[PDB]
């Protein structure tokens, strides 16, 4: 039985939507006006990955910084390990893989005993790449990525310091059937409202049917959720106009469950954007967001990574890539949802718990 490592994810399902939140605020605050799309849930493996091979003040942080206080450490892994074994497929309704790489300099030796338990728990790989040539190892790793990922994470890397001898590649991709395909012939293009008085053209789904829908008069927003077929949810938070500054604020833990109670099954006239987002995130400045920074530093912590006085993470990236389009599987008057000005996505991943995407898109066809 799995019931103690479905009760660790439950827990670290929770931690996720937190970081996600707190981590959308300090961007949108720093950045207003740039759509952000990243992976709380992909992160946060990541950096658990590497507590298999961290030890006291930057395992201790990391732990700190994650909130991973408060299970032991072996279901930290275990939960860890079932949330991506749940959710890794590639069938005809879900495509989702997490990839942690490490890409590590051939002059290191990476001890068994990492190497294994990360791949183990995490599916994680260790690559060993010649950073002497920064130029090549950059291509190296690219290549690797999107041949891994079959073109889903191109150009995960744009620069390489010299003197990194570590490297952490973490990506997220995501395919999956609506549970009601959208009717392609439907979809059109509509006015997407980058701001209450300027416009742009963009191709606008369709579609009539029985949503979980509501309203939160707190944050001033309508709450939309549009259901995949395996149980992942695309959660749509529309904030009434001058209100998204107020409801990227507002976000919490207990917002998202007020969120839940708020939501009747109702016929709504659907108009959602397709999508097709990616976010890139030097992880070293947006760890900066939750007080880790060790992992980055020399501190003679890494060991069972690989011995070496001076070893640190030279550089960690996060990539997150989804597509949202018309494929799926197959009384009252309705109510309607235009999902047509700046908005917030949250895709949730129901049975196996967990903020698999965060987004604020200002603009679903903006770069």
């Amino acid at each position: 039985q799995g019931w103690k490592q479905r009760m660790a994810a439950k827990e670290l399902a929770r931690q996720n939507m937190d970081l996600g939140f707190k981590l959308l605020k300090k961007l949108a605050f720093y950045n207003p006006g740039r759509n952000i799309f990243l992976s709380p849930l992909s992160i946060s493996t990541a950096f658990s990955m590497l507590c298999l091979g961290a030890q006291d003040s930057t395992l201790d942080e990391i732990k700190q910084g994650f909130n991973f206080r408060k299970m032991p450490e072996k279901d930290l892994h275990e939960g860890f390990h079932y949330i991506i074994h749940e959710l890794t497929q590639k069938t005809q309704d879900l495509k989702l893989s997490i990839g942690n790489t490490l890409f590590i300099d051939q002059r290191l030796q990476p001890q068994r005993k990492f190497l294994e338990d990360a791949k183990n728990f995490y599916s994680a790989e260790t690559i060993l790449t010649n950073f002497q040539n920064l130029e090549m190892a950059q291509k190296q790793i690219n290549d690797f990525i999107s041949q891994k990922t079959h073109g889903k994470i191109n150009n995960l890397i744009e620069n390489i310091d010299p003197g990194t001898v570590m490297l952490l590649a973490n990506y997220i991709f995501f395919r999956a059937r609506w549970k009601h395909e959208f009717d392609p012939n439907v979809t059109k293009e509509e006015d997407f409202f980058l701001e209450k008085n300027s416009s742009v053209k963009v191709p606008m789904m369709f579609r009539s049917g029985i949503y979980q829908v509501g309203y939160d008069d707190k944050l001033s927003c309508t709450i939309l959720e549009i259901p995949y077929q395996k149980n992942i949810t695309a959660i749509f938070i529309l904030p009434d106009e001058g209100k998204l500054k107020h409801l990227e604020k507002g976000l919490q833990v207990d917002t998202f469950s007020r969120w839940k109670t708020l939501l009747s099954r109702r016929v709504v006239d659907v108009s959602v954007p397709r999508l097709h987002m990616t976010g890139t995130f030097d992880l070293k400045k947006t760890l900066s967001y939750i007080g880790v920074s060790k992992i980055f530093e020399e501190h003679g912590d890494l060991t069972k990574i690989a011995p070496h006085r001076s070893l640190k993470v030279g550089e960690a990236v996060h990539k997150a890539e989804l597509k949202m389009d018309e494929r799926g599987t197959e009384m009252e008057t309705p109510l309607v949802v235009k999902i047509d000005k700046p908005y917030l996505l949250l895709i949730y991943s129901e049975k196996i718990p967990s903020v698999l995407f965060l987004g604020k898109i200002v603009n679903p066809i903006g770069k």
